[PDB]
């Protein structure tokens, strides 16, 4: 209701994770960046570490389904909407490793989209959404660009239901 | 050169790989359950992967499928004393329900005839691909992916070894 900023919902989000998901405070995830359209995750390396001291893919996974998830929360709370969130599909394909600090880019879904979803909620207390999301190693990246090409890629469904 | 490593043997390997080697299954709880060569069923309890509704939350579902399917590609590789790099190269996950206590991550050995060509490309190449399924059931008695329970969770995942 007071939260509508984008400082003021990503503490919200913050909040959230810290309360509800301990898997997200092993792994060291906080919000990078969020400006109403682009939410940037991140998690250190090492306790995200596989045995070739590159990133876990299950963490990579993790990131990235955190994202989407988190976008779609976001909105929500801009939204003033109460209701449950559930992922219902995450998709991954791992490209390359990643060596470093991982950092999940989602950009948010358009206006319409979101309208329409909102709009399907609205009447039916029920509504699906999908997104994307992207880790890059290389690359110090702050938009999913066309021409960079991932590390790993995310795509998953989204649902929100009524109280 | 050594002889093949009974299911017994190699099991021991992967716990003690997932130990030395990852730390998300330590804070996880993640355990192997069984493993006789033809399933390999992982173990979590619910505490450590939990979500705001009390139930599994799906990226701990995700860890534990893509866990259990990896786990099964290095036992076999294992158990043939193969040298290798495994990495995963896709993993796909539906959810269909909640899993509300003990998450148990159910995965079978691909096909005899599938384990040989993966490893004879990788004999001739130095990589090899191949896929696997896994499922995550809320019964506590289901020991196989069957048809006749529905599962929770399905999972379809695909690895690589590479030599080194």
């Amino acid at each position: 209701n007071a939260s509508l900023t984008p400082d003021q919902v990503s503490k919200k989000l913050k909040q959230f994770f810290s309360d509800h998901l301990p898997i997200s405070q092993f792994m060291g995830l906080e919000i990078e960046s969020y400006d109403g359209d682009t939410l940037i995750l991140t998690a250190p390396l090492e306790p995200n570490i596989n045995d070739k001291q590159t990133a876990f893919g299950g963490s990579l996974y993790n990131a990235a389904v955190m994202a989407c998830w988190g976008m779609v929360y976001l909105k929500t709370q801009e939204e003033n909407i109460a209701c449950n969130q559930v992922v219902t599909e995450g998709n991954m394909k791992y490209i390359a490793p990643v060596y470093g600090r991982i950092r999940a880019i989602c950009h948010a879904p358009d206006e319409e989209e979101l309208a329409n979803f909102f709009d399907h909620f609205e009447r039916k207390g029920k509504a699906r959404i999908s997104l994307e999301a992207a880790i890059y190693n290389d690359a110090c990246v702050m938009k999913i660009e066309p021409e960079t090409k991932p590390s790993v890629k995310f795509n998953g469904q989204y649902a929100i239901l009524k109280n």
